[PDB]
Formats: structure tokens, C-alpha cells, sequence
């Protein structure tokens, strides 16, 4: 076991203004509540799009990268029962409109009990969310056989320097651990860094920096 | 012939603030420069795909509605010989970059005009950036066998009302010239303002509103 | 359209002030009494009619068979409706008498009967003017297509607040462009551009219906 | 096995509970007021609320042991190097108690006179790291426990209370918990619990 | 994190004494020594006088099967870590107590050249005391490193950023840094951890408790 953290920090103030402002058009339209979460599930699609190497993973039994080019994200929606991690399948062609259905649905499997073996396993990436119960800023667990998992807290307001001037916006802290076998410092951190650039301006995405 | 002709007003706010943000990273990047052309051809793009009708053209042979599936924009290049329409297909699975990619490409072949004409027939939608030579508004002139084009024009500073006060903004105008026997006067107004709307703000696009 | 035929389609803008001011003021006593709604649809049919007396070309039709003009004298308003098949242009007649309460009655009434799918035959044509609204979904202007054999049809679009310049102060005012497809060959510019400056005038301030001016 | 998650408490109640109440503690039981007591409290009540924080799996048998009696080995520095002595039965002593034993265990542990019974049998560490002036960090849960609930130093931080920037007395809250018993969830709301403890101290007495 | 007994404390530093030192002698060193200032020339001499006085970081838990006797070295030789394409090597610098800021400069950028060319000698690379791993690159907010073995102890780089602090009672924005060092608890206790976390974070902001 070999765990590495970094952290950073996400501003939230752009998305929660896009999701005041085309919340009501959006339940409207898809019958679906407007989230922060499937902007981090795209976030993390289009930087392990950019980044393949955390994508990847090494067999301990043959000592050899293993590169997967398909990309699953598995989200946390674990139930006071315990922890499950249903897996989203071929999430970079996938909008907002979508993700939040197919996390919709995966929560109702998951309260329903139709969560089967096959939905938890051979997953790429995982974005375990912490944040629902207000913890400020840890350290997930990397799933085996993954070699990465990217954790969302909770978002509160605190003082940030804009143009050297304090300013109060809603801020998230969000960390990546990563193993130091296969995948080094500098692209951890650039690959959470690009996260948090797609997150806060989600017109990257669009722009494909 | 059979033409008809509406208009609306689209606010070029946050396509200037992210082409104010994100030019040099757009250049070190693809080796290419960021305009307004992009926006509005996903623009189109989009409401076509959400509105399948103004996608389709009546054949004068047999008098059927023909439905494509695929999209494919027939953007105006200048030229100092003469003005061209080239088209630019599948346009549903391109993002900002690869159009603007695609159009310099089809640019940098005009200039020295190695143009075939296997790229410049197969037309479902026309755009012509009347930009480039300052345009208050007026009634484009369609390319056929094509039914309806939207026509650009220049952008200027305007004042306009944002919550009741008055403000200097980069507001232009938007005429969509529609053959008025297949599409009648909601669709010919609906799809207009999808085309503002998804101008206004791209996280509309990527929102899939 | 177009080439078809002649469209020269005019434009103005009416400033919605008044109406909306009125109906603002006035709607709970109007639900009250005849208890339907209030609109700006009846100002404008009734602005129209105002207008189409004191210009009686507009109203007459030619005879493209014949190339004679044909004095139509009753005001037959056929406005339209956005029914989810599409859209269903009913007819109103002898606009003349009704004042605003009644063009309001007939205006849901034809409403109620194209969303249930009654709308005979009979009222649906033989008008001498047509009214778009391309209002409801938000358009700041287009050229209407003249509903035939009549000879002109007024376009207007939606009301939005627009900075508009009065008396040399900037203050936003809810605004509106309206438009008149009318036939160059029988209507020339003067009595098209009066027309429309007419039906401004009968709905920038009602007043003037009942000073007719 | 160990894994850690933070957490800020502004500790301004404390510190005014420690301005108006100094001279009525020293004059009443001539002993010193300080902020250990309200974390004692505080954990002694989240273990109370969330009885899985309080167990141990014995590596013996396989077994997730249960335990009644609540007991904080708080840390004691002492020049020859680092001793833990555990407060026994925290469940029923308030802050007068607390800090009493706190006394005792000091004076006791300077004379190098401090026995082998009282080092074991503890079921909750806590680690001040805040007297060296640390900022945040990992601490180690020493073995047999299952998790240890490590505090730092307390530096004057803006915070936005209210929507508005103001410089308050914050402190970063970490505990390292073993995923085998405890979970991620669990170990959250046991921070958060005893972050609301902690700084509305009448939590305590309100039982919530 | 589990390893050998690898936790990790965190802190800050401040940084208005460094670039207000950096904005007025940059051109000073350019015409007498050729060659640029930067941080980890601040960094690697806070972190040696940090060791001069407390040796157990130096110590290394060494001889047969490990722990057996504590090895005090009494040289002080810091490796630092420059980022290459190549996978990141990690330089160091001998016999570096005797030598002052400019030394520690002049022997990181030469020696950066001298690695940018593949000029490498592995004698060049012997096992030595300590690493300071240099992460003055990618703009991010705290890492946990991995004691660069055999060394005992592990320095960060953290990036500046304009953040919202209370100064004097007083909110006062200023561009600051994290860090953090990652102890091997076996022989090496927490509590003087955080004392050579402080100083290592005290030398900085005031230059000049290296001349006291």
C-alpha cells in the first residue's frame, strides 16, 4: 500500500450561478435536479481524456503498465448501510443532461437493492463525495485495482484574494491520491489542477484546453 | 421566392469574456486563434439537432420532407477573388476547437485555392458572416437546395436593459431567413432564439438544455 | 413573398406604457365584472379597426381577375392562434362596434374552441385584415406573410424594456416593433407608413379612440 | 489502515469562557483553566453518540470488541521524552474533573513516579500538537485503539461568519481512523459533533 | 502513507520578506555573479541551519537489519530535486554547511546545466542525509512526499498564493506558502517535528535569523 495525496482548492461561485440561473428550465425539461456534481464527473472525463497515464494501471503480477482507453468514472453514493460505488461507462461522451440521469438511476438501484456484482467492478477513476456530511478537506482511499480516486468536501464560504482584494465566495476543497509507482507528482497534480480549471469555467470543455 | 425573414438580438458578453480569458492558452495549444464563428455554427448546430425540421428540405422533384441526421454548416469564407460557401460536415460531434480548426483549414486552402468541389456541395444550413464588413441587419439571401440561413452582421456597443438599468453591452443582430412553406412562424422564431440562447451563454450547450 | 409578390414590409415601434400601466391597474376589477383576462390583444385589434376606417384603402382588396379594387367596408380582424397543431388563424367581425370588452369575450372564445378542435369553417375566413403575434414566443421583429386575397396584415411581435430616448433623458420603457406587410400595388408608401403610424397613435394612448383622431 | 480527515473549529466561546472564568477557577480549585477540558468533553460526548469510534478489532480472534467505559490519553511532555497518561471514566467528570486529573497526572509524571497501570487500558487518544505550534497534520493512533483525535495550534485566521471577513481564533481538527471498523461517514459526523461541541459548549448540556 | 512510519505535518510560511528581498538585488546579482535568484536557494539554507542544531534528523537508522544504533552524521547535505522530461532526478549538494546563499546557487544552477545535458557521474549521487524536494513547479496546494530513502526526512515545495490572512489583528492579502515535512516516527519523535517545521518556516519570512 502506497497512498499519495494533493490537494487544491475549486472555486464554486460560477457553477452554482449557472445552476441558479438554468435550474428551473433544466427540472423542467429532463425532470432531473441540477447538481455540482455531474460538472466534476465531465471535469474528470476531460482530464483523464487529456492525461491517459492515470487512466492506466500496473500489474503487480507481471510489473507492467496496463493503459485502458475507455473511460468509467465510479461515483460514491454509499448508503448508511455501507459503501457502493456504481460505475458510469463511457463517460466522455456524455453531456450534463446526461451523468445526472445515469447517477439518478444508479442512486435509485442503489436504494432499490438492484445494484449488482458487475456495476461496482472495472471502474477507472473514482470521484467519492465526502462532502455531503460537511468534512472540510481528507484523504480518500485509492480503490483497488484503480490508481486513482479524486475526493469533492463540502463547499463553504471563506475569504479569497481576487486582484488583491478579499472577496467572501463559496470554495471546495478537493484532493486526488495517487500512487507514486505509476503515476508521479508533477502529473497528479497537473491532472487535479486541470480539474479545477474545468470546473470552475466549464467553458473549457467546450474549448478543449 | 417563397422567403421570409425574422430577427432577434444576441449579447455577446460571455463569448468576449472567453475569448478575453482564453486566447493564449487556445494558441499555445492548437497553434490557432478563437472568434465568434465557432459559437454560432454550434450554435446552429445544436438547435437543428433539437429542432429537426429546419435540419429538412423539400424536394422539388417529389414534393417529400427529406429528414438527414447529420449536420453540416455551409459557412461563407472571404476571399479576395470571390466569396465562397464551403461546408463543414457532422458538425454535432465537433466542439469549438475542431471547428475552428476545420475553418482555418478551409481558409488556409482558399487563400491559394486548392478548393475541390467535393467539399463545397452536400448543404443543410447556411451562415454567412456578414461581420467582417460592418452590418447593422437585413435579409440574407439563401444558398439553396437548402431551405433556411441565418445571417450575421456586426457586432456594436448598444445600450439595452438588464434589470432596469441602462448599460453599454456588444449586442448584434441575427436575421434567419426561413422558406415559409416548410417551416411556419414558431419554429422559424423558436429556432432563433435557441441559436441566441446557446450564443449567449455556451454552458447552454454543454448543459443540453 | 418577397418576389411572389409585394411586400415592402413596414416597421414601427409602440411604446406599451399606457396599456401596460392600465392593465396593471385595471385587471382585478375586469376579472371581476366579465371575468375572462385582460390582454393588449383587444387594444390592438380595436387600434387596427380605428385605423382601418380612417384609411378605407387599406381595406379594400383587388381583383387581380377583374384589376379592379373592391371597397370593403365591415372591419373582419382574423387573428391567429399557436394551437399545438401548428397554428389556426380565426376570423372577428364588424371589429367596429366592439369596443374592448367584447373583442376580449370573442378572443377566448375562438381560443377555447381551436384548443378543442372546433373551429368550423365558416369563421375561419373572408377576413379584410390579419393579425400575427409572434409576440408569445419572444421575437423583436420579422415580416409577416400576407394572408390572401387580403391585402395587408399586421405583424406585431413582443414587448420588451428597451432604453428609448424621451425628452433627451435615457429611461427604459417597455418597447415594441410592429410590422405591416401591405400590396405596393394598390397601397403606396404614404397610406402604408400612415397606417401603421395610426395604429402607434391608437395604442400608444387609447385615449385617441375615443377623441378619433 | 490509517487515514485521516480535517476540520476547523473557531474556538471563541472557550476563549471567552477562559477570560470571564480564570479567577473564579483559580481562587475555587487552584488550578489553571485551559481549552483541553472542552475537547476532553467533546470527545467523551461523540463517543458517547457514536459508540464505533469506541471499539477495537483484536487481531487475536478476529473480533470487533466493544467497550462501556470512555478513557482520553491525553499527552503529557516531559523532559526525559513523551509519556501518555489515560483519564479513566470520562463519561462522568465535567471540567473541574477533567482539568483536577489533568493536575494530578502532570504533577505526578515531572517526579518520574508515574506506574505501569497507568499507561494502559486506554480507548481514545488525543494528541495537542498545538503547544509546539503546528498548523495542521497526521497524527498516529498508538496501538491497541482505533482512532486518535490529534488538535493544533490556535491562530488568529479570517473567516467569512455572516458573509463578512473577520479575523477569528480557528483551529484545524484531525482524526486518523482505521477504514476497517470505522467508516468514512462515520468518522465526518464524529468530527462535526465534536466541532459543534467544542464551539457551543451548551451542546453539552442540551444533549444534541 | 502507511510505508515506514510516514505521517506528515503541515504549516506556512511567509513570503513578503523574500520577493521584496528578490524585487530590489536581482540586478545586482546579474552583473556580479550571472545568475538568477529564486526560492529554494531560501528553502535549502532554512532547512540547514534548521539541522545544525537539532542532528537527529542527520541520524539515519542504519547497520545490520536496520534498527540497531542511531548514525549521526555530522555533514549536512541537502538533495535537491529539479524536474527533468526524463523522470525527476534528485541532485545534492556536499559539504554545504560552510557556504552561503549565493554558493548554494551557483552550485544548483551549474549542476541543473550539467544535468540538462545528461553530463551525469553517479559518484555524483552518494547516499547522504537529507532531501528537500523541490516542487517549484505546478502551481498546487499541499502534497505528502515519500522520504526519498535511505534519508529520514522530507521537505515540500508549495506554490505562492495571494491569500486573505490576519496580520496585526488586521486583514492584510498577502502571497503565502504551505509546507509540510514527513517524519519516520521510529527514532524520530513528533513534537520536534513541528520545531523544525517553525524554524524551517521562521528563517524564511526573516532572513536573518541565519546571521543570529
Amino acid at each position: 500500500c502506497a497512498m499519495l495525496t494533493t490537494f487544491n482548492e475549486v472555486d464554486m461561485s460560477n457553477i452554482q450561478e449557472m445552476r441558479a440561473r438554468h435550474k428551473d428550465a433544466f427540472l423542467k425539461k429532463h425532470n432531473l435536479k441540477l447538481g455540482f456534481m455531474s460538472a466534476f464527473v465531465k471535469a474528470s472525463a476531460f482530464a483523464l481524456q487529456e492525461q491517459p497515464v492515470v487512466n492506466a494501471v500496473i500489474d503487480d503480477a507481471t510489473k507492467e503498465v496496463v493503459y485502458r482507453d475507455y473511460i468509467d468514472i465510479s461515483v460514491a453514493v454509499a448508503t448508511p448501510r455501507g459503501l457502493v460505488v456504481p460505475v458510469i461507462r463511457n463517460v466522455e461522451t456524455m453531456n450534463y443532461a446526461d451523468i445526472e440521469r445515469t447517477i439518478n438511476e444508479l442512486g435509485e438501484k442503489a436504494r432499490k437493492n438492484e445494484l449488482a456484482i458487475e456495476d461496482m467492478d472495472g471502474g477507472t477513476f473514482t470521484i467519492s463525495n465526502g462532502g455531503v456530511f460537511g468534512s472540510l478537506f481528507g484523504t480518500p482511499i485509492i480503490n483497488p485495482p484503480q490508481s486513482a480516486i479524486l475526493g469533492m468536501h463540502g463547499i463553504f464560504d471563506r475569504p479569497v484574494a481576487v486582484g488583491g482584494k478579499v472577496e467572501v465566495r463559496p470554495m471546495m476543497y478537493v484532493a486526488l491520491t495517487y500512487d507514486h509507482r505509476l503515476i508521479d507528482g508533477r502529473e497528479a497534480v497537473t491532472f487535479l489542477r486541470k480539474i479545477k480549471a474545468a470546473v470552475e469555467d466549464p467553458r473549457v470543455l467546450l474549448l478543449d484546453l
